[PDB]
């Protein structure tokens, strides 16, 4: 399949990303508290449900939440402010809480069942969110004596995610805080705006995009 792209809601950020976040790829977004990385996740979970003419992929979403940062009311607000039915939008986000790093890995393994079920339907899974990729690994694997095993498990988790992205034409979007991922770093800008910086992309130039966080989620 040709690579599909999901608009972030921000024209500036889309331009930096070559059009939006890509299917068949993992986009990994870093930021401290209030950076906007989870707001971007929420916005993408709405945008992907739009038709391609409006920046979506007519897709369903699967969402893995490690720290209780998913806000259904925020989905509803973004959806309604973009003209979608808020209840329909929520029905097409399959939510799972991950309680620890092992459970997080099992959820990605067992997400393939729903992906397969939806694959040839009107709403195939097009976005798989892991917010956040590392919170449980960081909590559970303390010290340099634990680093080797932490990295091995995380590498296998990322491999599982890459396989789903490539085999089923899904955009994987993960959050992180400071491995074949496209890495975007968010920071506070001036006047309450946020800045995204793209770093180390093999085939996209580094650059920055300024965006806002509004009732529509993220936009210029
Ligand atoms: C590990 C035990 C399971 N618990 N739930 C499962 N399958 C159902 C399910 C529902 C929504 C989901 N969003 C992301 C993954 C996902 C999965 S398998």
């Amino acid at each position: 399949a040709t690579i599909g792209r999901i608009s972030t809601g921000s024209k500036s950020l889309d331009k930096l990303l070559g059009g939006g976040i890509e299917t068949q790829a993992i986009t990994e977004v870093f930021g401290e508290f209030g950076s906007g990385k989870t707001q971007l996740a929420h916005t993408l979970a709405v945008m992907v449900q739009l038709p391609p003419e409006e920046g979506g992929l007519n897709g369903s979403v699967m969402w893995i939440d490690t720290e209780n940062t998913f806000r259904p009311e925020r989905i509803r607000e973004i959806a309604q402010n973009r003209g979608l039915d808020p209840d329909e939008v929520l029905k097409h986000i399959a939510y799972a809480r991950a309680f620890n790093s092992n459970h997080q890995m099992l959820l990605v393994q067992q997400a393939e069942d729903m992906i397969k079920e939806l694959l040839n339907t009107d709403r195939p899974v097009k976005l798989l969110i892991v917010d956040s990729l590392t919170s449980h690994f960081r909590s559970e694997y303390i010290g340099r004596g634990a680093l080797a095993e932490r990295q091995q498990k995380l590498a296998k988790h990322l491999a599982d995610l890459h396989r789903l992205a490539n085999l089923y034409d899904i955009a994987v979007f993960v959050t992180n805080q400071v491995s074949a991922t496209l890495r975007v770093y968010l920071r506070k800008g001036k006047g309450g705006k946020r800045i995204a910086r793209l770093i180390d992309a093999p085939h996209l130039p580094e650059g920055e995009a300024v965006f806002s966080i509004t009732e529509k989620g993220i936009e210029d």
